[PDB]
């Protein structure tokens, strides 16, 4: 379907606005190894956008890990949150969120994160993350599932005042999950999936970009950049 314009813009953290995929995926390959079993593509493209334990359980199912899903996220966040400071901006971001800064674009995050692995996350990135109107935290009460149920991007957009029509909401995901979720919230959605991701899993959004650095805001009715 074409590109409507919209008002109110909603992003993923995990991904998207940072390469923290890249630290969840050295962190499963290493404990998944021992057990001689492979972190692929197929099971990333099922947890991508899940909360932690949802994450966790289905890598078990999936792979026949035999260990509990409690057992795997202490261990895996134990050694995550060595790591996690070390988080980068994505290409794009930096150049997208100070745009819609400038011209008062409201845009929020919506991230199945919980509040500790974000905090660690974004050590580095005070400054960019005080940019957003506001915060969607995979721990918030009003959060029961993570992607692909849209209950996280529905709460997100009910939090801007006045509260937009969701159709009026464009979502940014990095994972089909998130895709998902933005379609079953009744948001449009650009994708910005990375290119190992299957066609059937990146041919449903939208838009679906190589980088946020191609994203033309115009096509959403939005200003153009300078
Ligand atoms: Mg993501």
């Amino acid at each position: 379907a074409p590109p409507q314009p919209v008002t109110h813009l909603i992003f993923d953290m995990d991904g998207l606005l940072l390469d923290t995929e890249r630290l969840y995926s050295v962190v499963f390959q290493e404990i998944c190894n021992r057990y001689d079993k492979k972190y692929s593509w197929d099971v990333k493209s099922l947890v991508m956008g899940k909360k932690a334990l949802e994450a966790a359980q289905i890598i078990i199912d999936v792979l026949q890990l035999p260990m509990s899903k409690e057992e795997l996220v202490e261990e895996s966040q134990t050694k995550l949150k060595e790591v996690f400071p070390t988080a980068a901006l994505m290409p794009g971001a930096e150049k997208l969120i100070i745009h819609l800064r400038k011209h008062g674009i409201p845009f929020a995050l919506a991230t199945s994160s919980g509040s500790a692995s974000f905090d660690m996350k974004t050590s580095r990135h005070k400054e960019f993350f005080s940019l957003f109107s506001h915060i969607v935290l995979g721990d918030d009460p009003e959060v029961q599932h993570g992607k692909p149920d849209p209950d996280i991007f529905l709460a997100c957009a009910k939090r801007f005042s006045p509260p937009p029509a969701m159709e009026k909401c464009l979502v940014f995901e990095d994972a089909p999950n998130g895709v998902e979720a933005a379609l079953a919230a009744g948001m449009q959605v650009v994708m910005v999936p990375d290119g190992n991701l299957s066609r059937d899993l990146t041919t449903k959004a939208t838009l679906v970009l190589n980088s946020l650095q191609d994203f033309q805001p115009e096509l959403f009715g939005l200003p153009s950049y300078e």
